[PDB]
């Protein structure tokens, strides 16, 4: 029977057929060393003559990296293995050869050149792991949220409502010379959501037109997005830390063997997937930078009331083991549908998390203004155009309640997780500011 | 404790918070009847004089439709009640009044005005059910991959490389003048994740500039779209009627409550849940449809070699108690990547199938071309540019192999088993020709 690489443990001593490619290849003796791939894994193959026909040994001399084949064998247990199992073959079936040189050879190459081969790169070991917790993470969303008896609600994708700024905004021409944004977030709709549903969440891709090339910065990437109806700030942070506990656990217990692949140590992740997330204020948080970059010339200093930077949430990450939080921002370099703290008329309701290691924000959120007066003076004091948002007030005018919500981005906890040194290598094609092939 | 009305049932006889929204009200005598949404379900609640302080008691007889509210009591079994249960009250506390007057009160409104207001809609009990089952689903289809050891793999949404026709598609405006494409499938990129992890499936938006308002349009819509290495023709639509069953089977399980909401009879779905779909060759098929069509003059006509129209799917899909596969279509009316079948020069190996109860179209598929050179020749036949295409040769030159892919269309799926009368119904927020609000 045709089986996987994924299963092949329990086939032991069985005879067994695999469809897949050539991965590597060495020929000395009496003897072909392979390694074969088949999408689900990597297991050698070893070719002894005698055991196989001469026509079949004399082809597996001329074949080249990333040949097709269909292999059929015996399962044989050895711990000198990649897996501690090998397939004993005994015969072979050759599907394709390839046209031409396989570009991605057993030399170095360097990640643009990787990259322009995306389609192509994606079949080594390095991204098979990548993608394969990439999947963990996804179902293991999808689990989470069920359980809890939330409700997937996909916001829409084309919006004309701007919801983090009218700075960066892409463009979309439709029918008769109307126009569309792409959604940067879609949780004006997930708000809409929350007081129809009570607990929902979307789980979509999002827009920015960022012009970075930096290591956490994408034009297209996927944002999981929360919004529960009676939730408090404190609540929030509280969900926050449930689910990114859970997924680091999930990917601990499940994708062992990956982490292993990508050299991840383990117990850099253990502390985040136990929660007892520590916590800032906004002004301890800047006060504890500005300690850092007095004692570090490298970290630069951070002036109360100017927005955090990327070396400035860097620098903060390393000095915990786990993620931190960091709360109650000034409202003048936040968003205008944050709830001001009802203490002091400066500060909102927000939360960044930030992830250890270096890794910084890999959630966004707050509670939300639910006071519909509040909420017209907040428009027109950011300067939007009131009619546009008219749909997101008739939630203030009816059935209004305080709610609180996030926005997870998938990518940068991917890239967190695996260890990555870029988001660009956290999604299968990755979209940026000078990057838009293949 | 605050509990959910979705699980009322596991707190009979006991103190209990609800906190929600006044969705109906009746006041007469010396008690009042109020249904109560909290956004997992609906439940009677009844006050009665006494039992409730006089400033409760009063403050129920100005309580408006879509007022916030918490809610105290205990809950009894009562058969004559939605769902076979009730809350008796004993506090009551406002959060909210509407500012204004409810605009969906207890009239008859039209689509037009429903649509306009969906953002408020989705509040009302027939959404409610359509949403619960679009969850249902979303769930399921996850369930259904991840057992079967398949890879989600995300597709890109912004793509230089078309993929059903130069004739509808969207553009997006980057940087520095360039242009962008709007995905509207994921295939070209899931044939690279299929040569890679050997069966995945993509599950994101996908955007075609459809100029048209019927029942099964949309411009925004998402497909589920698998791609397997070494599936045949015959596999797909194996792998496509074992797809389509469970979907059914779960809804039909675990959402019969909703179901019941719909008006939507179970009988008629059961059929599609246990497999055994009936299957057609394109001539076959032209040639029921010119029976039906001389038997009556509504259903048209259709000359062999042209493209089957929603009358034609719709005739034709009455005449059977479950989906049917119409497979075997000519080239000339097909798409460029389709392969070849190796009996008829003039046919391609594809599939479509097609709902029951006049629905048509929920899947399209086919094996793919796996020669490079046959591929070559399709490219420049169709009139497309070979540039733009030579990642996706790349794909040929090396570790081709034979496989094989459908796409899912999830609204239309979703219209299907709820009935619905148009496809803007089972998503959030739909993007229609003349519909881009809210
Ligand atoms: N529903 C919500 O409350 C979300 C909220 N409206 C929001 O969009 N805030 S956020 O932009 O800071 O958060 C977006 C998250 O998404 C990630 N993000 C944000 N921008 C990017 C870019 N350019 N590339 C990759 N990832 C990005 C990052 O992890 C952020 O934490
Ligand atoms: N991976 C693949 O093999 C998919 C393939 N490249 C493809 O796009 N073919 S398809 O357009 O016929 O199928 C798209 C499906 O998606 C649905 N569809 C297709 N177009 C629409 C519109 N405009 N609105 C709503 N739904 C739509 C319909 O159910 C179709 O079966
Ligand atoms: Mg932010
Ligand atoms: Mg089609």
């Amino acid at each position: 029977m045709r089986v996987f690489i994924d299963e092949i443990a329990r086939h032991v001593d069985q005879e067994v057929e695999l469809r897949g490619w050539l991965y590597q290849r060495r020929s000395k003796g009496k003897i072909h060393f392979l390694i074969l791939r088949d999408g689900t894994g990597f297991l050698q193959a070893t070719v002894v003559q005698g055991e196989v026909p001469e026509a079949v040994f004399r082809e597996a001399d001329h074949l080249p990296q990333e040949t097709a084949l269909r292999v059929w064998g015996r399962v044989r247990e050895d711990r000198r293995a990649p897996g501690g199992f090998e397939l004993a073959v005994r015969d072979l079936q050759v599907v394709s050869r390839p046209q031409g040189e396989y570009p991605i050879g057993p030399k170095e190459h360097g990640i643009d050149f990787l990259m322009d081969h995306r389609h192509l790169w994606l079949r080594h070991r390095r991204p098979f792991a990548v993608m394969r917790i990439r999947d963990e993470l996804e179902r293991a969303i999808h689990e989470f949220f069920g359980e809890r008896g939330f409700l997937r609600f996909d916001a829409p994708i084309l919006t004309p409502s701007a919801v983090e700024g009218t700075t960066e905004l892409f463009e979309v021409e439709l029918f008769d010379g109307e126009k569309a944004y792409l959604s940067q977030s879609g949780q004006l709709y997930a708000e809409a959501g929350a007081l129809a549903f009570a607990k929902v969440y979307t789980f979509g891709p999002t827009f920015r037109a960022e012009r970075s090339k930096t290591r956490r910065h994408l034009l297209e990437f996927w944002m999981v997005e929360p919004e529960v109806a009676f939730m408090t700030h404190e609540e929030n942070m509280a969900l926050q830390e449930e689910l990114v506990s859970f997924l680091v656990a999930r990917v601990l217990e499940r994708r062992s063997r990956e982490l292993e692949m990508l050299g991840r140590d383990p117990k850099a992740l253990e502390p985040a997937a136990e929660g007892h997330y520590p916590r800032l204020t906004y002004k301890e948080a800047v006060a504890l930078v500005n300690r850092i970059a007095q004692e570090d010339p490298e970290v630069p200093p951070l002036p109360y009331g100017e927005d955090f930077g990327a070396p400035h949430e860097a620098a903060l990450s390393r000095r915990f083991d786990r993620p931190v939080f960091v709360e109650r921002y000034p409202a003048r370099i936040k968003a205008f549908y944050m709830e001001p703290d009802p203490e002091d008329p400066e500060l909102v309701l927000n939360d960044d998390l930030l992830a250890p290691e270096g890794y910084g924000e890999i959630i966004g959120g707050s509670q939300r203004i639910h006071d519909l007066e509040l909420l017209r003076r907040k428009i027109q004091e950011f300067g939007l155009p009131e009619e546009v948002y008219d749909w997101y007030l008739d939630l203030r005018r009816f059935g209004s309640v305080p709610h609180s919500g996030f926005g997870l981005g998938l990518e940068r906890t991917v890239a967190w997780i695996c260890g990555l040194a870029h988001v660009r290598e956290a999604i299968p094609f990755p979209r940026m500011y000078t990057r838009m092939r293949p």
